[PDB]
């Protein structure tokens, strides 16, 4: 009776009760992602003809920034699921992808990260009969109360080709230490994993076409830096509706301002005058690379570089503005909050901390070199796992 | 046959031939606008049923801004030209603009600018069956070469009532003093001009529904906010291509630099960058704008109030943007030309000038305070001349 | 033998040994301020001739600089100890703080604070020989494990008068409730109290001349500014020096980058030149205001409202800067230590959370209001508690 | 009977009544510059035991700042020229620059600029008996109406080596071509030279120490940083001073603001008190720069490589500050002058434009990048030409 996006609200404002004691407990949110195998969310991305709901990217990636309002790390690992199901999508053959698919949607499997491929400590050896990866891995995303995991490791072989595997969370073998211990994103399970022996069959290696191979297939690092986007800007505005919410209802006026209410004081009014104009261009930008995605995928293997080069561009241009414009709403809010909002009851940091800490693990000094890069010599960016 | 685009873009070519001596000149750019009455494009705005050619506000900005990007002040005239149309349009009744629109598109008459609410020194005494405007005016936009004028004055009955005539250029009693010396839209002609007796026809008076009345008549200040905005854009993104060019071309590495050519500097890529993502922004705000005038326009009088303020509130949104990060490209752009383009020959501060210029008549800060009345309150922006 | 500043530097190499965990747990140090009754430096303010060591506020201003680069907390109840005795040397007669400092020399007495202008929920009841004080008070930052608490309260005559008195920490009906919980500043003690008819006698009224009396006299809001200002310098050069710390020890380098070593980074470079540009102008304002403080207290009560003015404005500019510059040391730091340095263990965040706290009780935009009345005007501050 | 500075302020009002019209003019200001020849000031940087005034470089480089707050191209030659003399001073032996001295503080010559280290177009050959200058120029900073010039060449001799000489400005030979024409410093006379066999005798050449030799010998392009650097702080406060002038005497109220009078608006008043704090800031870096390079000069050839990089530090600090908070002042005054402000009779623009084209000489992105590898590494700047 509900589309996905009421139903999403719906949970969020759930999740909204108890957002503020869990960012302080960290841990797994196990009654939050309990209540997303209930709600049917997890088959948001599935096609209808495999069991799911068939929502474009861009009502996928909706859901991502409403969860962000209010939990960043809910919106992490259920932005996080879906990617891990592009990436068998993307990576792997029908045989292999399309039972994935029904099972997970009859069944609401949810998909964990082990795939870190600037982290060369997991290897693969060759049996003969199967392979297996050994070795340990860090930022496992949710990688905790999952049923499945995509897990990479090295082939030394020829200075080491990076192999990707789709495989049970709790094959015999794997050891997932949930350490995960942040500033931020307190919830997401993103600590470490150690792989003993573990067996890893032909039937569920990502190799046809594999990835970094056709334009199609390089949409996945593009699905990763736009799901992250979404969350920067589900952040902002969160954090923005606090303010409000704040500032209308606690903060008191200056007294030395010249009005007695706070939301007549002009440089309350010009702060949130700018983070107005803020976040409206973010939305904007956000939303036209959410439908260049949805453009750009509805092509499938007929996907060319060029469209490809083009989607990555205005996914890294709104990726920078949700970043930096987000991360400054998150701290000039206190302004118009006030000395009483910092209480540590409220936790009104926490968007600022969950986004500081978001925003680190791609430099955004070297995504403004790649936009500068086609800006001035229109030069189309390099698919990597990063762009 | 061309496209009205493929028209302005071509004149565009040419006015950008002789811009930059045209900005040390001065003066009234005769020959360029005469080049506009033969290219048909004073007739954008106006339906096809009266002779025009039918363009949606959208397009008519459109062009607004591609002649900015050369030039500004040919940009200004032009836009105010099609202000003066909408305003007969929205202010009087069809038997008085109709025939104004059929003369203008079968004899491409140039409307130009008297219309200043600030300045009351032009006053209306009524001698039964005629006026007579009397007064200085200042802020004159496009009045010489030009053959109708938009003209107010103030009767003098209960504090003052703004009335507002069209009238043509070159009536006795009217005198343009070609006084405009500005440092920036140094060929807008927006000099002072004097009222002497001008007689003014009851006919000529725009009465019904007048300004300030319907949402609909309200839609006047919001199409000359948005004509500003376009050309804010536009000098923007003239500059960032003037400054792309002489980047590959002139500009040489720095010689502490690591890299061999300019077009790799860590420095200028990054500059480069954040330009784009300023523009990107700036053009998309811009661009929802003008989809939201059109579908406003569409509504004619039946428009609401609430539809006209969810417009202005587009609209300001998009003029800070393109205000405050125009502004920054224009200025920041030097680090990336180097010391060689300032050279008076070039006039690559011409742009900075020119917005420099034109961002004051409307004063930020109280922008950005209507904004967050908005973004805090959810108060609509109260319709006057400005906002 | 050691100096004061060189004994504060010992203090502060240990107190950093579990800076870091203290914030986590939050509470009162009760530890390290015994680490201060021992080290002497609670009579660093007291002149010699009362057995303190007889520094200028300079010397204690850059004491307090020197424990808010390790513990921002400990630093503010410390600064505060200090403008506690400068409030009974400013606003009572000597027969009054002459004891005081005697006792707090040779007792090693922590004073504490317990005067909030704003919160009016204690009130003075006069009951002949002497008064009581009964309330609510907010904000107590350093009472906890105080020996004596400078405590204010309103008469109610003539629409209230603020009364206020230094009285012993343990005086029956006092109770210090220790529910302070921020998200910053975590160990300044700053929860709330209760005074439920408190004994005041005459001899512990800070009447003659009271405060914002004289010129001298008020310079205690001013004190009060200042130390917060060398607080913020303070956190910022810890904050610095700690990330500095990390890009040399922990951080790699991003895999796009042209070089071998972090050490090399242009963009990591061009920050911290950026950190360094925004250091060396806070230091010198600080310092500079340090000076005339200085200069200002040895005129005594013979000190002019026109110097005292001048001071005010140079503390103010001071303020701004250390507060806005710093702000966006502590945040931007991250770009350069990168994506490892939010880990929980590390608290690289505090310094952040510090200042956003800190920063808020004085709001920046009303600070500004008041340069630009000295920058436009020339108009002296009016003195009050915040200014 | 007037100390220098008296001198120089009472030059600078005089200089103010045509700075406008100059502005416009460009060229040579020759009657300026006759009367800084009546004046004394070209004998300000000589010793008294040559005949000079004996000023210590602070006070120098003050004069510099009083002309470059009312005419930043007097002050830029006036600078140069003292510039001029200190190059003698350093690079030549006694018996050479006590006799320039004596005859400049004698007969008022004005030494103008002809050193580029970056043309390389102009070679010396030897005669034997003399030596010849051969090639063309540029960046001639006041040649013309000047007694004497600095002169550079290359010796194509192992790559090719760096000459300079001290040569009178009328030597047969030379040609001053005076096309300078810039948008900004358009009276500095920095255009072209070309050198026909022009002789150049031993006597003449600047050898010993030479340049880039000892540490006190590398106090040149010190000089040369902190002169630009005092240009910059005074382009900003006369900016200041003028916009203070325009907002209390013609700017009116925006008719939405809540006050009557301009300079009671909040906005108007924060504008004015950011200004305040950035100018601050500018002022005590290059004061402390100012004071460092005393000290340094003070040890003659004693100097040590360590004192020399902890001034070249101070002073790019204080560059870095005055370049980017000074060229945000010159463009962020317009928001309290307002819409008028922009009459080309005023030419307001002018500090921007001149302190635009003189910080673009040396790059400020590798600036930061010098000051961060001070912050950072801890590494003193190798001294070059530029730094």
């Amino acid at each position: 009776l509900l589309s996905p996006l009421q139903t999403a609200r719906q949970l969020a404002a759930e999740f909204a009760l108890t957002a503020v004691e869990r960012d302080e407990r960290g841990g797994t949110p196990k009654a939050e992602r309990d209540a997303l195998r209930d709600s049917g969310l997890l088959a948001l991305s599935i096609p209808t003809r495999y069991g799911g709901l068939g929502a474009r990217w861009s009502e996928t990636l909706q859901v991502v920034r409403e969860f962000a309002k209010v939990d960043s790390s809910i919106a992490h690992v259920f932005g996080f699921h879906h990617l891990m199901l592009a990436t068998v999508r993307l990576f792997s053959r029908p045989e292999q992808w399309q039972p994935w698919f029904e099972q997970t949607a009859r069944q609401n499997w949810f998909w964990g990260n082990a795939l870190n491929p600037l982290d060369t400590r997991t290897v693969v050896k060759d049996l003969g009969g199967w392979r297996e990866f050994s070795g340990k891995k860090s930022f496992c995303s949710g990688a905790s109360d999952s049923q499945m995991l995509i897990a990479s490791a090295v082939d030394e072989s020829n200075g080491g080709k990076l192999l990707i595997a789709a495989i049970p969370s709790g094959r015999s073998g794997i050891t997932l230490h949930n350490d995960w211990n942040n500033i931020g994103q307190r919830q997401t399970d993103s600590g470490s994993a150690t792989f003993e022996r573990v067996r890893v069959e032909e039937s569920e290696l990502l190799l046809d076409p594999g990835p970094l191979s056709t334009p199609f297939a390089c949409l996945r690092p593009l699905i990763a830096q736009l799901t992250f986007t979404h969350m920067f800007l589900g952040i902002a505005e969160g954090a923005f509706e606090e303010a409000r919410q704040y500032t209308l209802s606690e903060t008191r006026v200056w007294h030395k301002s010249s009005v007695r209410e706070v939301r007549e004081d002009p440089y309350v009014l010009a702060h949130y005058g700018e983070f107005w104009v803020a976040l409206e261009g973010i939305r904007l930008l956000v939303e036209r690379a959410a439908a260049l995605l949805d453009e750009a995928w509805a092509k499938g293997p007929n996907l060319s570089a060029e469209e490809r080069g083009h989607l990555a561009t205005a996914i890294a241009t709104a990726k920078v503005a949700a970043s930096r414009q987000g991360l400054e709403i998150c701290s000039r809010l206190f302004e118009v909050t006030g000395a009483r909002s910092t209480h540590a009851s409220l936790r009104l940091d926490r968007h600022w901390r969950n986004l500081r800490t978001q925003t680190l693990h791609d430099p955004l000094d070297y995504k403004l070199h790649e936009l500068g890069d086609w800006a001035l010599n229109q030069s189309l960016p390099v698919p990597t796992f990063y762009s």
